[PDB]
């Protein structure tokens, strides 16, 4: 009755699930017209099948979009019974409102894609932020990294129990407490006046920045110098979606970090090879015991 | 073409709104039935006009929001050429995300409610998350009390070059920063784990709470003594939306602020022959400018940092 | 596979219903913040199972509307297989046309907020106007009291082979009508010109006034005044939906009736100690065989 | 910017109301597909333009809804600003509730069809029941023939005064005594249980059956009968559509009314060569007025008691 | 599980699929009031039933529509589970296209009209145009004639091996030449200027004129008129949906035609009495087996 | 009350438009985030604006389409009182039927999304496949590239009235057809069944094939080759759209084409440096054209035959 989909060139998250249920993909046939027209076929009957499709990552977001909303239409008139969109890292996230300006919420547009392509059901992982779940009409399970991070600042960094949590940014409080709280640690923040600045005890400590995704590094780089310069003992970076684009990687590296965590929602193969301070969090059994959970009508609040 | 209606019996706004833009508010005809349900009747045609109609602090939430809705879908089977709901005070807002319980997302239902019901247009301030732009598919304009606030920092309070802005949670951080910033001052932050821990520093300088509401204000008078417990010299409280209920009047009176301030998005009329502290920030012409704006297509994103 | 959950501070007919069906209510946590906001959690998984929700009734009928619409909105974003609205008394159901003026049609608008939170199917008890159906794009199962109003009249009206059913308005011929036909009985009507008049047999025989609903009993109280006048024996009093608010409970006892019937579609437990003269017909297997005949897919047109 | 169009080829009432308005209704090029398929053109620009479409009374109700749909999804995917379906006679119209058959609720499809095909508004005639406003979520106009009803009593019937309007089923009542109140008179009931039974007084009185439509009048003949059986001097009825399908004329003409008055909202050219008793009040200029209000903004409702 | 109703008073395609899944049409009781008016009444439960309705074809095209969808509303509003359409000629399907003109795209209104009444899933045989399927945006299961049209073809029409496939307009090229290209023959096409004009090699060799359908059969004819002046030793006429409808019953026996071939999806029973060289394809089995596997999930690509 | 915006950089159509109306291309603030994200800002008020969005023929398809739904978005729900997308090349209209395969209607998913972005109005130019009007509810206007082809024959072919129009597969007969008879010329037809085969006469004649685009242009001079063959003068090519994808230079510049004419939906200034045989039709003008009359509510039906 279950049926899973790779959205992409990318396979190695989606062939982890499929084994991790005892199942192999799908067979689909993904192509790209030379006028990089997307053309994606179903090699097989999907019908009255619970069927579910992982997004791919290839580094192209549109690309990797459109091919997701194929898919999930190719299905829903292919008359699949339930069609769910396995998007651990939600497209456009950062757009989740105006901010002061005429732009528009990319979040809530790809929402509507998503819904208006076929999509029943949608399940996502660490969503920058929670309220784009009200952005659907269709449920959405949000799984947590959050217990994942945990275990590894529990077991990677010795001088955790008097640590502290820091915030890249100014909207990024409510997460580093709530991660600081479970440890019983302190917590601190940073704020770009541009001048950076910095609210809460990290002097002869370890500081751990937690963030949900950077993508220049810019911003994360800084972060790891400012905290230096408060005088903290020794410096991490835990980023749950790992972009790194452009000058990222080889900014982490003249990075002063001890480690910098991140899960393999976006793969880090070609990139781990590049910079050895990175760790991986595998993700695969959350997404797998969340789709099993999920066809057989089973509680997935537990995850 | 504008034409401006009220919710139940409390006109006050909308009789302010209505006096800036030299009007007088529509006919409604509305008493509730005996049995809780409410009956609504437009005194006057509405057919192709550019109705506004705004949400009354009356107090029951639930009546007031039913009442709100009744009325959209009225004017828009009488043919209005556009409805737009004016609702200062965002029913619901607190309930925007389902917060690793298995609770409604309100704020989204909310919005579905107003859109079935007929509405074209949102006019709104300071949503409590402002991603709730992002629930509807009719536009959204979401005002901002800030420029106000700042307005009334600078006049009110002579050591504000000097002072620290100060969030009561964790989720107004990027509403103080910004605040702080524009001011060109220092930031705090609370954070009640369940203890109050705060981050900043507040010693000898005046500190300013600011927040989106206040509604039991349990935190916010838990915060007054930490900050002048953390050496803060005096403590203000700023809110854009005060609702006041419960103990919250006897949380006021014996709190250590030396002046609590809020908009008048939910009337205080009342609240203030009981309190002192409270002192009101008129909106009116706010609200007023960007209904003008919106019947006219001029930019409402000019009231974003200009107070009219 | 069944799940079903009160949707009020009044579970009287809800735990009525689960027992029938061998059920436990399910748990759920509701709460009203000091500024009246109503606060509902879901206390288990409702994943995959078919879930039924029936409305509450303290008094007030907004906050019983919102809180029926916020479950059904929790349960249908927590993947529930299907949600329906089990709400015997149609809350706005008067509102159903403009009459000549710049109204709401309330009726519509409550359909289009009961589909737009989720529901896929509605359960409800003799319906003001029947066409409140076609308000509706999903399955709306209206059953009627129109047996067991019957079954009453028979087993408690001694004289009834020879009485009189009696419309309090203009727009309830076609119900009295329909009970007076079943029965063998003549029929009458009352309209208010402002004075009263009345068309039809009444003299030196049993009257019954039926209605669908009495607000402040001021229609019905003087109704039976005037059938009095006209010579009935004896007067009654058959409300479907008793809302009794305000004089009505009152003016009730200084009114002349021998007894005033309802159904337990609004508590009448308060009201029967202020009034002895009232009965109330049990709806809770009609609306029990209802949620299980629609649950295993059997015909509810028998009822 | 105003653009009538009318169906089919039964284009009297769309002239008449056209004529009135100092219109010509708008080309459209019209054949029907040897295979029962209609084939519309639109023969001119309706681009930004307020739209009218009249629905036509040829007689088969499912090719002319048909048309009628074919038609405002034309106008819509050309451009119009507004596409109004004016349906003086709203088909399946009977057919509003299951009724405790497992029918269809007829008039929400109608509604539903009105609606995708690309319908704004809805301007109607004495909806059968008057609740189908509550099928559509776009506005209606629901116009009252009972104006024009009550100029036609008070100067063709001299015993108006003094006389009973009747309700030919129970289902009318709200129609019947709404009348015999304006008028100040008595009102009567039939209900025929399956014989009919009369509940009021229409002793040495003018009665005056009142309904929405007749069909195949079986129903309202056997109501002559039974009124001239209980006392009434003489027997009027007075339908605002008229149908008059099967054996009708047979049953106008050797039924014992004065009179049998119907509007023109169905065609009664041919009807009233046949029987001389078919008596037609216009009902043009109540739609044209309503047309021209709807264009202009200006009060509909004003029609709901005055006659144009 | 599966219930089959007829949607007319035509009931021999509709009953011969019955017959196949060994089921009993549906009772339903259908009315046409004296003013045209249809009354349809589903005259058993269809609750939880996964139901099929196979269209018409009294020669009336918008009765049939109105019917077809009164019938599908009827049974989604009585909580069928699911409700599919099955009309092997899809109504209006010429007007798929403005065609340089203010003229309707009706067939997207009849995709509106059918998904609104409430309509789930689509099946439906050779469609004029195959984008009719974008149309919609539920499912749907367009079925070929093609190899019911090529077994006809090689078992009646002898010196086939060596034949043309002739298109009788410019908009049916993809059609022919398909149909030319799997049995090795080759294919020619016909422009009416009115001249008609031929291109394409027809000279002493088999012709057959292959269409979707003809309706006055005025281009048929005059397409047979040609490919015999231009030397075609005998000519055919294959039309899939035969509407044959005012002068085109008269029109084909003075034509030429050594046999002319339809498809049952409009019956022509009454007219192959008044034309012996119209022979039928039987399409019940493909209409059948396309049932049975959407209703038990399995593939329908194989049809 | 008019307002043009442009896609990514590519603004020489944008430009081209917006000269021929008198205006200057409204401001974005849009750069795309490494992450391959794009970010747009609109850098003035579009309040009750009537706004023009013209896709960019940059080359990425899935960027393009994206930044044209994110603009159409932030127009939206800026309260733009209409947006129309300008889309002179309608990406993934290949993609119209499912073809016997499990395959997307691709199309029609690109018209869901342009519609829920919000989307009211579609200018579009020659349609593959035409029936992608009936892929929306919106209204659409698909131009004709037509009349300006054929004003391009009559004066850069001299022997056109005894040319021969072909089309290069089966389903562009009723595109080759009707532009043969408005010439009152001969038409030929290609047909690869997989071997190209020829149907119609072009013996001595000038053969112009016509298609709706060209990709990489193996059809196209495998059937340029094919008409020399069958005794064709010399070999024209027009295409409506053309991409000019990976070896399609190559492929132009060794066929036998005397020339290939494209319009300029897809820029062809590059790739006029790399190949001589390409020449530009201009359409920027009854896209002007288009955009004006969308506006001032006049016809756009009149482009249908006659070049601005």
């Amino acid at each position: 009755n279950i049926k899973i989909f790779s959205g992409s060139s990318h396979q190695d998250l989606s062939q982890k699930i499929a084994d991790r249920l005892g199942l192999e993909l799908g067979k689909v046939v993904t192509k790209k017209f030379s006028n990089q027209e997307t053309c994606v076929e179903i090699g097989e009957s999907v019908r009255g099948e619970d069927v579910y499709i992982v997004q791919s990552g290839c580094g192209e977001i549109n690309d990797n979009l459109m091919e997701l909303l194929i898919m999930i239409n190719a299905c829903k008139i292919a008359s699949a019974s339930r069609v769910t969109a396995v998007i651990p890292c939600f497209p456009y996230a950062r757009q989740d409102k105006k901010d002061k300006s005429r732009a528009p919420i990319s979040a809530k547009l790809v929402a509507n894609m998503l819904s208006v392509a076929g999509a029943d059901h949608i399940i996502t992982m660490d969503l920058h932020a929670s309220p784009i779940q009200g952005f659907f009409d269709i449920p959405v399970d949000n799984l947590y990294a959050e217990p994942a991070v945990l275990k590894w600042i529990r077991e990677n960094i010795s001088e955790w129990r008097n640590c502290t949590i820091v915030s890249p940014d100014a909207g990024g409080a409510k997460r580093v407490t709530s991660i600081a709280d479970r440890l019983n640690v302190d917590f601190a923040l940073i704020h770009k006046e541009d001048r950076m600045v910095l609210v809460g005890d990290v002097k002869d400590r370890v500081a751990i920045l937690v963030d949900d995704m950077a993508d220049t590094c810019g911003t994360i780089c800084h972060a790891a110098d400012k905290l230096l310069s408060a005088g903290a003992t020794r410096v991490y970076a835990i980023l749950t979606h790992g972009i790194f684009s452009g000058p990222a990687i080889s900014r982490i590296n003249n990075a002063c970090f001890e480690a910098v965590v991140v899960t393999n929602t976006i793969p880090q193969e070609d990139k781990m090879k590049h910079c050895s301070k990175i760790q991986v969090i595998d993700i695969s059994m959350i997404l797998a015991e969340a789709i099993r959970r999920t066809h057989n009508g089973e509680s997935v609040s537990y995850l």
